């Protein structure tokens, strides 16, 4: 246990099929979405119903393809208000053997279903209600199913971590101190990474259990270095999603990544795609102009294209193993 180890609290990762030892996690994708729906998708149920058999077939096919790559674990980062379905994730996991951790949390103000908790906040202690929800889902289970969330998902807006969002950050810090559960986050358009790390650590959350995400959204490495100073991990977790409404290209992501790797930050860098295996609501109508922005946007892209490109650029087998196996084992295990 060299380096920065988690402050003895959580002893094993909690997956949708039960507890799993850190050493059993293996190569892991720290931020993906088996299924996902933007708030409102359920309102379009008549014309956009969930085809369970089709979704299970497509998702198990993806899980099998990941296992072929030696990826044994996926962290599903889907917020409670964005189509999270623990029971479905368990079906996919039981069917294939792929380990899946699910999340507890609400999305950022710009895209989440915010009305409910904004209302609860106007009436009383919304932070405490959110804390109770997170704590119960992490320690006891979700929706009475016994399936527990293995990570807390937090998300902030671009210009600030809004009052609405801070309710979740404060509740999550409290649950993190009590259980030691991992925290993963969404940052909007390459902003607030430092602010998130400062806020969570100042609230007492363990930096060794924190992964600030969507950091590939910023192409100035000083921003990543400022975030990393807090002792937290950062994830380039939308690899393959290029030029989509402002995101950098993978070439730009790799430049920052290789610069950080050359500066010895391998112990704090994680890689994922933020892929969606099966969309909820009506199947997305992909515009002909956006086809290139999503061509590498699937979960086999890091295994097949990114890792070999890092290796040929001088990144070592040990560094790749640290990012894809070592880091996840410590952060989620
Ligand atoms: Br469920
Ligand atoms: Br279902
Ligand atoms: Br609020
Ligand atoms: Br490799
Ligand atoms: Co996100
Ligand atoms: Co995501």
């Amino acid at each position: 246990s060299s380096g920065l180890v988690p402050r003895g609290s959580h002893m094993t990762a909690q997956t949708v099929t039960g507890a799993v030892a850190a050493a059993q996690l293996g190569a892991t994708l720290p931020h993906e979405h088996v299924i996902f729906g933007y708030p409102g998708y359920a309102g379009d149920v008549t014309l956009g119903p969930f085809d369970h058999a089709a979704a299970l077939a497509s998702c198990t096919e993806t899980a099998r393809a990941l296992l072929a790559r030696g990826i044994q674990t996926v962290v599903d980062a889907t917020p409670n208000d964005c189509g999270r379905n623990p029971a479905f994730l368990r079906e996919v996991s039981e069917a294939t053997g792929l380990q899946i951790l699910c999340a507890t949390g609400f999305y950022y103000e710009g895209e989440g279903a915010t009305t409910y908790f904004k209302f609860r906040a106007s009436l009383g202690d919304a932070e405490s209600e959110i804390y109770e929800m997170m704590r119960t889902e992490v320690t006891e289970g979700i929706a009475g199913t016994g399936i527990r969330a293995g990570v807390i998902k937090l998300a902030s807006s671009r210009d600030a971590i809004t009052p609405y969002e801070q309710l979740f950050f404060r509740a999550a810090a409290r649950v993190q101190r009590e259980t030691g559960v991992p925290i993963i986050t969404h940052t909007q358009e390459g902003q607030q990474g430092p602010q998130q790390a400062e806020l969570l650590t100042s609230l007492g959350a363990d930096p060794a259990r924190i992964m600030i995400g969507h950091m590939d959204g910023n192409t100035d490495p000083a921003y990543h270095r400022e975030t990393l100073r807090h002792g937290v991990s950062i994830a380039f977790d939308r690899i393959g999603l290029q030029g989509m409404v402002g995101t950098p290209t993978d070439a730009e992501r790799l430049s920052v990544l290789t610069t950080l790797l050359g500066e010895g930050y391998a112990d704090r860098l994680l890689l994922s795609h933020d892929s969606i295996w099966h969309w909820l609501g009506r199947p997305p109508a992909i515009p002909e102009a956006a086809l290139p922005a999503v061509k590498d946007w699937h979960p086999l892209h890091i295994s097949d294209d990114i890792l070999p490109d890092l290796r040929r650029r001088g990144i070592t087998e040990e560094q790749v193993g640290q990012m894809t196996v070592g880091n996840p084992a410590r952060l989620f295990g």
